[PDB]
């Protein structure tokens, strides 16, 4: 199936996914000399006061850390965007190394790792309907970098014992998202893709400027994760990102002098 090795990974994507070859695929490169400020771009608003996380799955490329978007609780609103995006899950891409991981890239720098927080346009009702429309989803992408700890990821790190290989998942409520968040919200954005099968051109992307912090140890836990399913031969989850892909006919705006 698709995955991230010599014979699956994402050069060989396009057989099954023709769109991998399109016209507004994800992760890129953000120059970040040449990406404009545009003093049209309000401030995001990121609204997870409500947030109701319920679950952690290994989906054997990444887990998932999924909420329940029934209702409008927890909102992404503002930015580049019309209208009011539901938070529908969050997960991650990382390294085997610190000096990679990270799918966007900034003037060609990786990060140890990059959190996708994922959210679908309620005005197409649910997330299937809605990743089948250019303006479908808003992702929110933010990078991590390796030193001091992230008291909020912590709970996240210390379930990951339980759902080590695929298929597996675990209870996972009462989780904030908010922990996750830095400091400032200034943004890049661009229009793009999932970076994963079916890799479709439904994205806004809003990539935050500011990096977190994770410790050693936490990022030594994602390590630790499994892309087999239980009991078959260990192969290591880590480098589960996909590289930058060629921007084409798409502007990158900065909501920052
Ligand atoms: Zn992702």
């Amino acid at each position: 199936h698709w995955g991230y090795g010599k014979h699956n990974g994402p050069e060989h994507w396009h057989k099954d996914f023709p769109i991998a070859k399109g016209e507004r695929q994800s992760p890129v490169d953000i120059d970040t000399h040449t990406a404009k400020y545009d003093p049209s771009l309000k401030p995001l608003s990121v609204s997870y006061d409500q947030a109701t996380s319920l679950r952690i799955l290994n989906n054997g490329h990444a887990f998932n850390v999924e909420f329940d978007d029934s209702q409008d609780k927890a909102v992404l609103k503002g930015g580049p965007l019309d209208g009011t995006y539901r938070l529908i899950q969050f997960h991650f891409h990382w390294g085997s190394l610190d000096g990679q991981g990270s799918e966007h890239t900034v003037d060609k720098k990786k990060y140890a790792a990059e959190l996708h927080l994922v959210h679908w346009n309620t005005k197409y009702g649910d997330f299937g309907k809605a990743v089948q429309q250019p303006d479908g989803l808003a992702v929110l992408g933010i990078f991590l970098k390796v030193g001091s700890a992230k008291p909020g990821l912590q709970k996240v790190v210390d379930v990951l014992d339980s759902i080590k290989t695929k298929g597996k998942s675990a209870d996972f409520t009462n989780f904030d998202p908010r922990g996750l968040l830095p400091e400032s919200l200034d943004y890049w954005t661009y229009p793009g893709s999932l970076t994963v099968p079916p890799l479709l051109e439904c994205v806004t992307w809003i990539v935050l400027k500011e990096p977190i912090s994770v410790s050693s140890e936490q990022v030594l836990k994602f390590r630790k994760l499994n892309f087999n399913g239980e009991g078959e031969p260990e192969e290591l989850m880590v480098d589960n990102w996909r590289p930058a892909q060629p921007l084409k006919n798409r502007q990158i705006k900065a909501s920052f002098k």
